[PDB]
């Protein structure tokens, strides 16, 4: 399901009754940020856990869970999942983040499926079908240049009570979408580390998204940056 | 098809050749604000066109016009339509600005209805089922409060090289819109002038809005303030 990479940013992975997984994220840098690799990122109905807690406590979906102790005692504000592998990302159930509320962000450049996934304490969660962007070790962004790959939002769709960002060269969404919030970025571009677009490529053929289903949120922004390429409905 | 209203804001209306139509909106107030209001609002295929011009020249839809006399040398920087009867409005046909380029309001809170219509010549335009609310003859805003109507795009769809604001209870898309931006608001809501929200009823019943169709413009936000109602697509 979730593999974590060899090397120093791969956390730390188990599974818990049902199989349920649980995923003690690597120590957060300077900025908050834990900054976590792997090679193959897919969650099942049995959902995940990331422990970014500091003390002791109850779980939603893994029972009880004692503290991260690669927290240092400092939660993490950002739990950066890259997949830095060739495999696509399948989500199939709940993402949890226990302890701490966190921002969420999983970025896997060939590709994610939703199908009935869903995050549980996260203040805001990301989904891009691209790669970060470090210098020295701080992340400054996200690209999705050079990409032509999807995000794609199945029937069983998606749900979180945060903010929900998708970002991708193009999104095919077939379910109901429900967040506080939901930012669709679409085509080739240059991201921030808050999704500001600092610029865009002009793609050699159409990147066409499509959004079916329906979307059960107060405000929805979809932002197109490859000319002539639209938004279906 | 336009009937002005009989009073000191109903505009001087013609129309020329296959007949489309032509109106010398009234003199702006101090703001710029050109408020015209109307017993009847449609557009067919002709078209029409809104005389804002300082000078004589040629319009794009109905040839050769003077200057707008009602102007007294000063061009409207916005031109509100404003229905005052119970009649719906149905719009199959281009809007063009001959002059000076301006920004467009169509309010009428019985409901509006597009199909194949377009703007031209405009900075920004924007559908209203709704009222506008005046202090002392200054446009304060507009309303969808107390509001169950419908803002309806047909499947020949609206095209404007501008902005657009599609404002309604509720809105049903069944074509390709297409704009420089597009901003739709939901719900029964206070706005100010400039269509910022500043309060929102909660509706008796459901209020859903359907987007079908397409969408082709670069940016696209889709504010639903009718806590439960939905945005279906």
């Amino acid at each position: 399901g979730i593999v974590p990479d060899a090397g120093h940013q791969g956390p730390d992975v188990s599974a818990v009754n049902g199989g349920t997984q649980v995923i003690n994220i690597v120590t957060p840098n300077n900025e908050g940020i834990s900054h976590n690799q792997y090679q193959d990122f897919n969650v099942g109905k049995p959902g995940a856990v990331f422990n970014n807690a500091l003390e002791a406590g109850q779980s939603q979906l893994a029972g009880h869970l004692n503290a991260n102790s690669n927290l240092n005692g400092q939660a993490a504000s950002l739990i950066l999942n890259e997949v830095v592998s060739r495999n696509p990302s399948f989500l199939l159930g709940q993402q949890e983040v226990f302890g701490i509320a966190a921002e969420y962000v999983l970025s896997n450049p060939n590709g994610i499926t939703c199908d009935g996934c869903g995050f549980i304490n996260t203040s805001r969660s990301s989904l891009v079908v691209g790669n970060p962007l470090f210098e020295n070790g701080q992340l400054k962004g996200y690209s999705t240049l050079n990409n032509t790959n999807l995000l794609s939002l199945g029937k069983n769709g998606l749900n979180t009570t945060g903010l929900l960002d998708l970002i991708a060269p193009r999104i095919d969404s077939r379910g109901k979408i429900t967040a506080a919030e939901i930012s669709a970025f679409t085509g080739q571009n240059t991201f921030s580390q808050h999704f500001d677009i600092l610029s865009s490529q002009k793609p050699v053929s159409a990147l066409d998204s499509y959004f079916f289903g329906s979307m059960q949120s107060g405000r929805i922004r979809i932002i197109n940056t490859a000319e002539g390429s639209g938004v279906k409905l």
